[PDB]
């Protein structure tokens, strides 16, 4: 048997199942475009069991005693083994809906609802988006000017490129202040949609105004494209960086996000996800203990308090679950 919470197994970055998720992952997705967020969870679910087998599905008989695996998902990888192919999968790729949902929600700054809007609103193309500048965002005008390079796969040299000149910026701004690697790739990718960058300092409140000086300096060396501070709950930065390659460059998308200290241990874990995993995560924390568990705490309802956490594997303890160290939340 297998754990029915993604937060009770580990799931690690490569597996024997890997078309078989994909093609449920395609109809969560599907369904998530379409404000269907009960099928897309389900079909989430499936494929992140799948994920955690130790051996490839090669026959229906192996689906036995698996949770989350309704008789939809059973479905859809009943015919992928039988036929090498699902019909309702292959007809959501080639749906004109589908396609440009994906196009649009891929840009920066874009979430399902202004693709909706957009689908509702005859617009289908990237020119389409181009033609009718005053239904953009500042953020999505800069999505739109740089998406090629951001449709292009964050690599581990561009993220490790992309580290030496965060830590460099924050160490000349505050001296002591830490950066650390977060997202996707914390938990072993070897590719991403963006880098994940999460900053403090040992002392409470000495991280107060590090973000915009480490900007400044990021900015000054011209390497910032487009930067978008917020004060609200994290402190953060969603940037497009310019990251300069051999005989060229590329646009890449880093998000600063700053925590104090005391918070690090929620921060972190919340920002190294996976989002399944952190989903799963919290429900598990609610629904088996009881507590509220967010990206800045872990709070009991009912005693009105929140748990001290030096590290992530305190917070696990405290949930009564085995550490999973970031290379296996690939759920
Ligand atoms: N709706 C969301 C969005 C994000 N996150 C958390 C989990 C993610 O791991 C982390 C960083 O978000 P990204 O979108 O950068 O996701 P990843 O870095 O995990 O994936 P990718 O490789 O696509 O960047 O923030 C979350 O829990 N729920
Ligand atoms: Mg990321």
């Amino acid at each position: 048997w297998m754990p029915a919470y993604a937060c009770q197994r580990p799931t690690p970055l490569t597996h024997h199942n890997t078309g078989l998720s994909e093609a449920l992952e395609i109809l969560a997705e599907a369904a998530g475009f379409e404000g269907s967020e009960g099928r897309l969870l389900t079909f989430c679910r499936a494929a992140s069991v799948l994920k955690a087998l130790p051996s490839p599905v090669t026959t229906l008989s192996q689906l036995q005693g698996l949770p989350h695996f309704g008789e939809h998902s059973s479905r859809v990888v009943q015919e992928l083994l039988e036929h090498g192919v699902c019909e309702e999968v292959e007809r959501v790729r080639r749906s004109e809906r589908y396609q440009t949902m994906k196009l649009f929600t891929q840009i920066f700054g874009v979430g399902v609802k202004t693709a909706d809007r957009w689908y509702r609103e005859g617009l289908r193309t990237l020119d389409d988006l181009r033609e009718q500048p005053q239904k953009l965002t500042q953020q999505q005008k800069a999505g739109l000017q740089h998406h090629q390079d951001l449709s292009t796969p964050v690599l581990r040299s561009d993220v490790d490129a992309l580290q030496q000149v965060v830590e460099e910026a924050v160490g000349q701004a505050l001296p002591g202040a830490t950066v650390t690697l977060t997202g996707g790739f914390r938990r072993g990718k070897l590719q991403g949609h963006d880098v994940d960058f999460l900053i403090t300092h040992p002392k409470e409140g000495q991280e107060a105004g590090l973000l915009p000086r480490v900007m400044c300096r990021l900015q000054d060396q011209g390497l910032i494209l487009y930067h978008q501070h917020q004060h609200s709950a994290f402190e953060r930065s969603f940037c497009i960086f310019r990251l300069p390659q051999p005989g060229s460059w590329k646009a890449v998308r880093v998000d600063l996000v700053v925590a104090p200290v005391s918070q690090f241990p929620f921060a972190l874990l919340g920002w190294t996800g996976s989002k399944l995993f952190q989903r799963e995560l919290r429900r598990f924390s609610r629904k088996e203990k009881g507590l509220w568990l967010n990206s800045h705490g872990l709070f009991d309802p009912e005693q009105k308090t929140f748990f001290q956490a030096a590290s992530e594997e305190d917070i696990f303890r405290h949930l009564g679950l085995e550490y999973l160290p970031p290379e296996q939340r690939n759920a």
